[PDB]
């Protein structure tokens, strides 16, 4: 169904048991390293500290940090791949206890030890080289 | 006026004397580093090589490359940015005999010397965390 707007801006909020799902596709071939990032921030501000940044270079790699105070943290590298050259993809980001834990469609591929706590998440962007079809925040428990 | 598509593709022949003018913006702010990438493609397919590969990091660097026979040749990276951080951009790009030059707002800021002659493009691809509001290919020189 229809393609959501790309940067997609969503304020939310975040506890234990929240699960971020997001479905969508890169707009061009693995040869030409599209990239897909997902920023979990402090604030409706574009510039605001990020919680949990997540970046896809499609085919080749993917970097996790967090910015804080305005200032990038350590850097996860990881060469785990599961996305397929011109494929649909389905990202599902599970708020655990310790971790953000990243299925990619419906494989544990990722995991993010909590550096803020997640109540400290106002928006979600999804942005860069994808076009979107869902993107959902689930709210249902305590 | 009115956004132009991005990915933004258009069929286009090159030569000595040729420009190729762009205005856009950066979807995003320099600290959240949006891409900028234009590609001279041999083929009007996207998994074509390209000739001329120019990717900016707002706020950061620039790589130009060639992709030759399906593979990356040598990475020429600047440290130059005179892009303005929120700013609308015009880039152009002028084929001299030896080289491209591309001017940031009419300054001289990047030149990359012919590895394929530029007769050899089919296509032109500006993509990445940019708006388009104008494209030229100019076509006056024999
Ligand atoms: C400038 C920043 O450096 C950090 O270490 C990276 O994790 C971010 O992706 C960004 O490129
Ligand atoms: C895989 C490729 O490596 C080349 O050296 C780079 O210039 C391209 O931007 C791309 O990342």
């Amino acid at each position: 169904m229809s393609l959501l707007p790309v940067p997609y801006t969503e304020a939310a909020s975040l506890s234990t048991g929240s699960t971020v799902t997001i479905k969508g596709r890169p707009l061009v071939c693995f040869l030409n390293e599209p990239y897909l990032q997902v920023d979990f921030h402090t604030e409706m501000k574009e510039e605001s500290d990020i919680v949990f940044h997540f970046q896809v270079c499609f085919g080749r790699r993917v970097v996790m940090n967090s910015r804080e105070y305005g200032a990038w943290k350590q850097q996860v590298e990881s060469k785990n791949m599961p996305f397929q050259d011109g494929q649909e993809f389905e990202l599902s980001i599970s708020v655990l206890p310790d971790k953000y834990q990243v299925m990619v469609n419906g494989q544990s591929s990722y995991t993010f030890d909590h550096r803020i706590k997640p109540e400290a998440v106002k928006m979600v962007q999804v942005w860069r080289d994808i076009s979107l079809t869902k993107f959902n925040v689930s709210y249902l428990k305590r």
